[PDB]
């Protein structure tokens, strides 16, 4: 080795100053420390190397310090923090680490297996970019050990130095715990250090750029058999350094992917000239599909590198507000051992950025300052379509001559929502930009088939558009497929849990999404309505374009290894239609490849809008119960999809405690009246019936007068709804009833049935608890409802579509996930009010005949208030044991009623404990919003 690699031409070195300025802090901390001198892991990513092309992790669930707030606080975890070989930090326990040597143990051991996975997997040497990643680790190996680190381990270390600080009380009696884990850490740095560096080549050497002209070097191996540690980074912030790591991987991986691009679409030999689209321009009139398959991941991971980007360096001018201004308490429960920098004048990002921008990869055409049209996050010059140019019909008389509304998503920028804009905003401007209008004089018989455009509102600056009938229809599919992938990938991130606020975006986005699906739908059908009329499609618009959608789209489905299973199912149900076309010419593969796609990305649409739904979006201050219901949906979902799958589940009809009234005038008929298919059959079958049931019951009570109030029937069907799920999941209230009995008998015995005779399901360990839960097949039940509660609640609102409407056009309501000991005692209250207030009215129309019917009134309204008084009492208690639980951390730190409360509570201003009184610490917590 002992060569000179990796450029690195000038100076500024972000990471050379931050490892500077905190040789000062490091100084003090070494003082202080002293005064107080006295006191497989790889196996995770055993196959995964450093350099891999993948953006920054952004994810809450994960990351610490990033407010659920819309737009800002982030903090993207590098590559590396997500691979490091720390299994065997996470096995450590309070038990049996007692000792300072006992941390020393498992860190030194870390350390030296950390070491050995960062040089051997490095294709580098020659520079000091394998000891700088070492320098990396070891800062966050102390964050880590300090309890600093933005990403259940932590309570055990914290446990773990409050052992050592209370058994050794002296001299650690003065000092805070994060005091004594400093110190620790700034005690055994060499030996840390030292371990970490064990595997190295002797020309390595850790380098600090301290000035163009000053060039500080360690000794032989990275300094291991040095007297100090050659590198202050373990003191610089994470925020900072998390910062600037990720701007090595932004500028190493954009250049890479970039290369892999150009090759793809453009070359001066061959004349090679490829469109965004995949298409030859300024061809003679196959090969620039691998322009469209790098270009489409290309944008997309700009895209969200962009956002990472710009989410942190919103944080970083928070953090400037918490450190550098200080006022207040402003977030005092943390020690960052002083900002510092503020006198080194990195007050703002912007100056921040122009230090960071001179990394080890951007140092030489990135400009990380350069927020302006065809800045660094713009896609390549290539990756756009060619105009017309590279380096302008008639009506076969009446044969099949249509017209189709056809919505043109565009070709701009990343963020299909805001590029769709008007389309996502309202129906009253489907006549707006995006809206295409194109006459196709198609025939059957002859191939002068044309396609002309109506009107352009986007083309409006062209010459009106006259293209062949087979183009537009590949030009038509292959938006389909492209617009497929970017709306599913961005809506991924609404998909998986978004905490628990950020409801107007996503509800915006899956709405669109939806309103985009039903669009296309209705545009292939306008397509086929062409063809339908002999459902034989002529070999030059059948396939041959559809068939070449593996060419695309399955080539990058691989890449985009997000969906995981969901993708790898999709793929597999895609494959096995185009292979029957690859095994045979011709045999209605097109449309059935056509609607495989269609049938994945209506469930999506559904999947979305129902985690997102009106009612979980906001109006401390008050949370709606709604907002709950959608966050425990939210853990369903993802459950389901670890667990099983939605397609195992879902069925095909076409192929197969006071009990309220309500409850009691349900239907367990519809049994007297593909287990899974049967089932649902049976299901939807209930649901329409119990949906007539109420409408009846209150048709006989929509006389218009005293009888206008909607929500009686509205409120009727949605708890129905729940309730019937509540009977299908089989955890309910309602016992020794004969009809509830039956259903629960044929109800196990079905899913065991289903257990046994359905696929996938048939053998996987995930399920293999059912013939030991309680209630038996619960954790089945519950998924095949989770898998099909959409359906469920479709044949109700059909059922009732002619009657009175229930809140929104759309969605499913959340009140199956809400408790249904809540729901019963919202319910009652509700009757009561209305039982309470016909009571009131009867005694004002009624001298002493209205005293004796006082006496009346008051004998009804007390029994009505002695039965409340009953629940609500229950209510408090069970309200109790989720603040008891919540004192302690939580439940595992009626229960389903209790975790639900919890969350509940903590939401409304209730503490995870190791006498804050709100909104819902009452039964009467749902009367003053």
């Amino acid at each position: 080795f002992s060569k000179i690699v990796v450029g690195n031409e000038t100076h500024k070195s972000a990471r050379n100053v931050l490892e500077g300025f905190a040789k000062d802090i490091k100084g003090k901390a070494s003082i202080d420390a002293e005064k107080h001198a006295y006191s497989h892991p790889c196996a995770r990513s055993m196959n995964k190397n450093l350099f891999n092309l993948e953006g920054a992790v952004c994810t809450n669930s994960k990351i610490k310090g990033n407010e659920e707030k819309i737009n800002g606080a982030g903090a993207c975890a590098p590559y590396r923090r997500r691979h490091i070989c720390d299994l065997n930090l996470e096995h450590i326990d309070v038990h049996n680490v007692q000792n300072i040597h006992d941390l020393l143990g498992n860190v030194l051991v870390t350390a030296k297996y950390e070491g050995e996975s960062i040089v051997e997997k490095h294709p580098n040497r020659g520079s000091s970019e394998v000891c700088t990643a070492l320098a990396r680790s070891f800062a966050d190996i102390g964050d880590i050990i300090r309890g600093k680190d933005l990403y259940k381990l932590e309570a055990r270390l914290k446990t773990i130095f409050q052992n050592i600080k209370n058994k050794n009380k002296s001299p650690l009696d003065k000092l805070s715990l994060e005091q004594v884990r400093e110190y620790w850490w700034a005690l055994n740095r060499e030996d840390v250090w030292k371990a970490l560096t064990c595997f190295a080549d002797g020309s390595e050497e850790y380098f600090i750029q301290s000035s163009d002209k000053e060039h500080s070097f360690s000794s032989e191996y990275c300094g291991h058999e040095q007297g100090n540690v050659p590198t202050n980074l373990d003191y610089v912030p994470q925020f900072l350094r998390w910062f600037d790591e990720w701007a090595d991987d932004f500028c190493r991986i954009k250049k890479i992917k970039l290369e892999n691009v150009k090759n793809a679409c453009r070359d001066e030999k061959k004349r090679k000239y490829c469109s965004l689209n995949g298409f030859d321009c300024t061809q003679t009139i196959n090969e620039c599909t691998g322009c469209l398959v790098k270009c489409n991941p290309y944008e997309i991971w700009l895209g969200n590198q962009r956002e990472a980007f710009r989410k942190q360096k919103e944080k970083y001018e928070n953090e400037i507000k918490t450190y550098v201004h200080d006022t207040g308490i402003s977030n005092s429960n943390i020690n960052n051992e002083y900002y510092i920098l503020k006198n080194n004048n990195y007050e703002t990002a912007n100056e921040f950025i122009k230090l960071l921008n001179e990394g080890r990869y951007c140092n030489k055409d990135i400009d990380f300052t350069n927020t302006n049209e065809k800045g660094t996050f713009y896609r390549s010059d290539y990756c756009q379509v060619c105009p017309d140019c590279g380096v302008d019909y008639e009506p076969p008389g009446d044969a099949k001559n249509t017209e189709i509304n056809v919505i043109n998503s565009g070709d701009k920028e990343g963020y299909i929502f805001e590029k769709l804009s008007e389309f996502c905003t309202n129906e009253n401007n489907e006549n707006g930009k995006n809206y295409e209008q194109w006459k196709c004089y198609y025939d059957n018989k002859k191939n002068n088939n044309k396609c002309k455009m109506e009107i352009n509102i986007a083309n409006s600056k062209l010459k009106n558009k006259i293209t062949s009938f087979d183009e537009f229809f590949d030009f038509w599919v292959r938006k389909l497929l492209i617009d497929t992938i970017k709306w599913e990938t961005e809506l991924t991130y609404c998909i998986n849990n978004t905490d628990v606020t950020d409801c107007n975006k996503c509800n915006k986005n899956c709405v669109c999404f939806d309103k985009w699906v039903k669009q296309k739908e209705d545009e292939w059908t306008n397509i086929m309505k062409l063809f339908t009329n002999k459902h034989d499609i002529p070999k030059k618009y059948y396939l041959n374009i559809n068939d070449l959608f593996d060419s695309f789209f399955f080539q990058v489905i691989y890449k985009f290894n997000e969906g995981e299973a969901k993708w790898n199912e999709l793929k597999e149900n895609l494959k096995k239609q185009i292979a029957s076309s690859k095994a045979n010419n011709g045999t209605k593969d097109s449309e059935a490849a056509i609607k495989v796609l269609f049938n994945h990305i209506k469930e999506i649409a559904t999947i979305c809008k129902d985690n997102n739904t009106n009612e979980g979006c906001d109006p401390d201050k008050v949370i709606s119960v709604k907002q709950i219901a959608q966050y425990y949906k939210r853990i369903a979902h993802k459950q389901l999809n670890e667990r099983g799958s939605r397609s195992a589940l879902k069925g095909d009809a076409s192929k197969g405690v006071f009990l309220p009234p309500r409850r009691q005038h349900m239907c367990t008929s519809n049994l007297e009246h593909l287990a899974i298919h049967s089932l649902l059959g049976d299901v939807l079958l209930a649901a329409k019936e119990q949906a007539n049931f109420i409408k009846n019951k209150y048709k006989r009570q929509k006389a218009s007068n005293g009888f206008k109030d909607k929500g009686t029937i509205c409120r009727a069907i949605r708890y129905s709804y729940a309730d019937l799920g509540d009977i299908i999941k089989g955890t309910d209230l309602w016992e020794a009833n004969p009809g509830e009995k039956n259903t629960q008998r044929r109800l196990k015995t079905v899913f065991g049935i289903i257990k046994k005779n359905m696929p996938g399901i048939k053998d996987n360990q995930k399920y293999k608890d059912d013939e030991k839960n309680n209630p038996p097949y619960k954790l089945l039940r519950e998924d095949w409802w989770e898998a099909n509660r959409d359906q469920v609640w479709q044949a109700m609102k059909c059922a009732m579509k002619n009657g009175i409407t229930c809140g929104s056009s759309d969605h499913t309501p959340l009140d199956d996930y809400i408790p249904q000991k809540l729901r019963w005692l919202t319910e009652w209250a509700e009757w009561y009010c209305k039982a309470q207030s016909k009571e009131y009215e009867k005694l004002k129309e009624k001298c002493e005949k209205c005293k004796a019917a006082c006496k009346k009134y008051g004998k009804n309204i007390k029994t009505w208030e002695d039965q409340w008084k009953v629940i609500s009492s229950k209510y408090k208690e069970l309200y109790k044991q989720a603040e008891i639980y919540a004192g302690n951390g939580g439940p595992g730190y009626d229960k389903p009623v209790v975790d639900f409360l919890y969350n509940l509570y903590l939401q409304n201003g209730g503490k995870k404990g190791p006498t804050p009184s709100t909104v819902y610490s009452t039964p009467e917590g749902y009367i003053h919003q």
